[PDB]
């Protein structure tokens, strides 16, 4: 039974750059409906594999990827961001950076600008490509995960659905983007990419 | 040059349904974005189609679908919509309603099935298929319109964007469907469904 | 455990209209590597289930539905199939045909235009809309199966994949389309359309 | 006005590893075909821009990505190819592949790979990121362009579409990849490799 997990922070932890009303509702509404949803979903999976029912196994896709990736994003988002955010990142990390993207400024442009420009409902990612031994920066869409679906290590998330800044951006999703970059727990990400030097 | 049409009513005109605030944004930002983009859009395929540089014509279809699309839907959205909507359509279209999905009721039941089972961005509609001579349900990802990508015409469309309800209802897309039923303008609907007689 | 079945018939059975190569190789070689790779598509899904591992469940989705889907889209073609086929169909299916096709000719240009239609590699698909209690016509990309992905009950398949057609009929895909309705066997698609219309 | 070009060599110049039937068929007839619809659907978009008809130009997105990668795809793969090819390339371009991925062989294996793993019609690339500066190996389904869909500059394409094999190699797509790299025209692929890394 997967889980919902608790958030490292209060939900006004992120104020004034995710109020609490977001926090609030995109924890205890968003992520638990996905929780929920991928244990019915997984449950009759079981059933449909259990009878080598092919048709039901294929006809569940859309909602385990959906209700997976829904809780593994936002389990990897709320890691993602701390009260104590912001800054950059040192070491290893940092010097990645500057190799794949120039240098850190350029790097939260890249991530900002594939963030801005999903169309509809999705995600930006910073990543970890295995085989290439190098970050990556990708887009994914609605609630496709990152490494299921290319195969990358995510290590920092953002979430540009919109109930993740509507209530407080409205359609300006740069602003939100903007204010983002306080939070972002680079202690966090950092461990993400130690995690890929094994 | 396409353009930005103007409400057929005022913002407040549908509350308490869909809220001002709503109405005000989704209009004068949302969708004026669109029209602006789109013509952005098909300024630079009509500078790639006259070079035949198809590799551009090609990049520029997500813009132009996406823009378009969004342009199309919003602009048929808005015809959907009236401060005097609701009740039930009358005659023909109330008879095609009753022959093709059992009853009127039976009919909301599936178009806000669709609606709500949009997973991500997305639009729900009530079409008619010129081929069948029916009507017929359907549900379209993002800004994809739904003539352009399934070849049905468009009848009435209800925008599942979070953008086109978060801000009232939040997560709870269902009451945000509940709600909407009461500003229909089924003159608009049926008008539409009778150009479709010729 | 699933299983290539064998055929209805000899290889050479539905000679001139598809040669006895084709048939062997579409047989011994494609659908019995979809049945392979789905049994261990099947078993790594039941490993990675069991773990609660997502992003493991979430990667094998392409592969579960691609050889799943081939083995379901195969199994029901060989059936589909007959050497003393051909023909109309009658009693209620050609009933229902001219109903909701208006002839039957009217049907088959219908089903052969999807089929040659398909961009890439796919199937067209005469199905059985439960809900609207009609007959419906659908193509499916690549090896999607049509229930899985549409809810449409499968009645008739036409597979329009390169490797289905190409040795005898080269690039002319509609003479292949042309020559298949000899060998249509119509006494199992009614056995399919009885068999959903209860 | 698009043309079909002209092979650089004779239909029978790439055996006995890829047969003159094959190379006449693909040619004369699968890319020629591409370019006649290529035109119509250009002339077409031509005339739906003309009267802001958006409906209509996303309706015919489909047919002008499908005819127009064609195009560009087969375009390029004539130019890869060469009756004294195979081999190794030299200088920078073998520089950059040892570099990017490990040496030639794990380079060869990559792209065999890729190409192998195509699931349905498709492309095996080898292609320049302008981004990063570096050589990348990506897959595009059906007839969809490298450049046009994933911005990377095309070097090396391997056609997996069945017609580009099966006459000659069947169902053993990996035999085909084998027999490929002798006749690779790796001057070309040098001339393209320098061209965007001036
Ligand atoms: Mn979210
Ligand atoms: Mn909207
Ligand atoms: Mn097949
Ligand atoms: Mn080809």
């Amino acid at each position: 039974k997967h889980s919902l997990p608790d958030l490292p922070y209060d939900y006004g932890a992120l104020e004034p750059h995710i109020n609490a009303q977001i926090m609030q509702l995109h924890h205890s509404k968003h992520h638990a409906a996905y929780v929920n949803n991928l244990n019915v979903t997984e449950e009759k999976y079981q059933e449909a594999l259990a009878k080598g029912d092919v048709t039901a196994q294929i006809a569940l896709q859309p909602a385990l990827k959906f209700n997976g990736g829904g809780h593994i994003n936002h389990s990897i988002f709320w890691t993602n961001l701390s009260p104590n955010g912001g800054g950059e990142p040192k070491g290893e990390l940092l010097e990645a950076i500057k190799r794949d993207f120039g240098s850190f400024d350029k790097f939260k442009e890249k991530l900002t600008a594939a963030s801005v420009g999903v169309q509809g409902s999705g995600w930006g990612w910073l990543g970890f490509n295995k085989e290439r031994g190098h970050l990556q920066i990708a887009a994914c869409p609605n609630a496709d995960p990152l490494q299921g679906t290319t195969g990358l290590i995510p290590l920092l998330g953002i979430d540009v659905w919109e109930h993740a800044y509507y209530l407080q951006y409205k359609n300006v999703r740069p602003d939100y983007l903007k204010a983002i970059w306080n939070v972002i727990n680079w202690e966090n990400v950092t461990e993400r990419y130690m995690a890929c030097k094994k």
